[PDB]
């Protein structure tokens, strides 16, 4: 079980989440959870704003530590922590790793749906994207084409968010092969891992030598402990050559990373998996009931099972809607999700619901939506 | 007057300025200071921390006017909040600035001795900096040679530090039309800008029409406030076309601020003056004692006085001292101060001083340097 915060204090937030729409619209949209945050991470932050922690990061950090010790536990890959850094945020990771581990204007293969940053991470680095359907899976012979088109680089969210998807060691075995035969990085974004309900996770990187040598690995408590607006990130490289062409960048292209944030991540790592699991645990019976009630409830919704994430991808093509559906159910249902069209052109007539909310929240959102779309127009 | 923790909770703070040099040795180095936190800032970060506000940044960002107002009323300056957007830091800001608003592989013009930074700053950005010595002030000659010599913007700290400077605004002016003869910006740090204590700051933007489009001009709340690790500061357009340039921008390349921070500096921006003022009268008073007693306590050491800034660029070139003046002091005295050679090659012999502490330290600390110079080797 999880605790949540009454109605009145999830607004007192004041975060992006609950400002961008009116009172009286339930946001179901952007990735904050709406759990109390875990009492471990709190207490930390807690302590270091009465400590006044607000100078410059000290000396003697043991954040890499904390993260290749959760790597081992959680996953069996033992990381080894000189290898791991900070970084403000996961997409700033991504955008210096294009920009400083890829060939100057290589393409970039970008499985779609795509986290909608990804399209601004392309015009940030000025690559053209090179897009291909992860609907279903991602199909390697599509992979290998883009390569043959001259990509260098694959970006691989793994979880694979919004889809809810979990790949296969032997998947990611045969995908860091093929990115070898042609000298391209695998660019794996891994902030989800921690959200897997059903199934494992494995990390790319561990998998073999040659995995090792082509990944670039990047993470961050901040989805599962919801601490994004704290600014702290983790690189993992798996090979002493990324590290040390790392350690050569100019520090003004590798900081950013808040010393708040340094201890909140230290936190959640060190001391955050008991609640980890409750939020898995109710995540998983969460996804469970809506996907059996949404359904039967909103005529024509269609929805694949997931493995991981808080993301739900909703297909509405088969209603009857007019225009948006995302605009439509803000509209005439009072509740947000994300218009697919954002992920991509195919994600026109889909959303993403996030559903790292209460039961009471989602019984509630779903019963507007089943009745508003009963007449929709 | 100002209020300071104890010894034993400016340690606790566990901050890069507490954490780099051993316990015995009195840090007097890296630009935090060590009053008690502005209790208004304390406050809204305490406040922030209670209610969670841990995700992404809201709607309805009042920043920009607030920095707008704090412009207005401590510098005569009426600035556009349309017009001023949130950053990481002013670094990120400089490395935006030269990446964006100057032409590709164009030289900068760098006064010297320069903010240490600045030089991760040339290399980051690759472009080749064109130094020119600001000690006694800036001969606007050496500007206008090294805008011949090809440079299509100079870096501008005003306040300048280390050497605690303020310019005048008839000095800007001409600044600001010699840069325009040469299609030349002018990015000023105006960072140390609320701590000016003998004078007052004018914003270059503000002098003219040819000022206003001529200068980018870039500050946080981090030095006045002490908030440097909650990453928030302010780039403040001057004209319609660069806010434009900015607004085209991928969101990849302007993101990074915290939520906390965002929260931190606009508590600092209105609520913070009167502590502002305390903080300005109690560096000014270190000042003059310090001006007046190091010469008599450390021979040979030399002072030029300052009107702005907590940082105290010292000459240790008329001693006898051997070797780094830095190391001798922490290595013989237990107090730490930065080596001059990290602000540019004429910077060996001096050290930069940091008294934005109290009196007592400050005491302590030229005492250890007194007795330990009177023997060097
Ligand atoms: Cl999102
Ligand atoms: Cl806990
Ligand atoms: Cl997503
Ligand atoms: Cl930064
Ligand atoms: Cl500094
Ligand atoms: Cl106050
Ligand atoms: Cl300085
Ligand atoms: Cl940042
Ligand atoms: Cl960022
Ligand atoms: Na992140
Ligand atoms: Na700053």
């Amino acid at each position: 079980g999880m605790q949540f915060p009454s109605i009145e204090d999830l607004r007192a937030r004041n975060t992006m989440k609950w400002t961008r729409y009116g009172q009286g619209v339930l946001p179901l949209w952007v990735a904050e959870s709406d759990f109390s945050t875990c009492p471990a991470v709190l207490q930390a932050i807690t302590d270091a704003v009465q400590r006044e922690a607000f100078g410059y990061q000290p000396d003697g950090s043991l954040l890499s530590q904390a993260t290749a010790e959760f790597y081992a536990d959680r996953y069996g890959y033992q990381a080894r922590p000189e290898w791991i850094f900070p970084i403000p945020d996961v997409v700033r990771g991504l955008y210096i790793a294009i920009d400083h581990f890829t060939p100057a204007q290589s393409k970039v293969i970008v499985p779609t749906p795509a986290y909608p940053p990804f399209f601004h991470l392309l015009s940030a680095t000025q690559r053209e994207g090179i897009f291909i359907d992860a609907t279903g899976g991602i199909n390697l012979h599509d992979v290998e084409k883009g390569f043959q088109a001259g990509a260098r680089s694959i970006l691989l969210c793994n979880p694979y968010n919004p889809l809810g998807m979990v790949f296969a060691p032997e998947w990611l075995n045969e995908l860091c092969d093929l990115a070898h035969r042609y000298d391209a990085r695998v660019l794996v974004d891994e902030i989800h891992a921690p959200l897997v309900f059903d199934g494992q996770h494995t990390v790319a990187a561990g998998v073999s030598d040659t995995a090792a040598s082509v990944c670039i690995t990047i993470t961050a408590p901040s989805k599962a402990w919801n601490i994004a607006g704290l600014k702290c990130a983790q690189i993992i490289f798996s090979n002493p050559s990324d590290a040390e062409h790392w350690q050569q960048l100019s520090p003004v292209i590798k900081d950013g990373a808040s010393t708040l944030g340094l201890i909140a991540a230290e936190a959640a790592y060190r001391y955050g998996t008991d609640f980890l699991n409750q939020e898995v645990a109710y995540l998983k019976n969460n996804h469970d009931f809506l996907l059996h009630e949404i359904p039967k409830r909103i005529p024509g919704a269609k929805i694949t099972p997931m493995q991981a994430t808080y993301l739900m991808w909703i297909d509405f093509r088969d209603t009857t809607i007019e225009g948006s559906p995302s605009e439509f159910f803000i509209e005439k249902a009072k509740v947000a999700m994300n218009d697919g069209a954002w992920f991509g052109e195919d994600g026109t007539g889909f959303c993403r619901l996030n559903f790292a909310t209460s039961r009471e929240v989602l019984e509630e959102a779903i019963d507007r939506m089943a009745k508003a779309v009963s007449h929709h127009t």
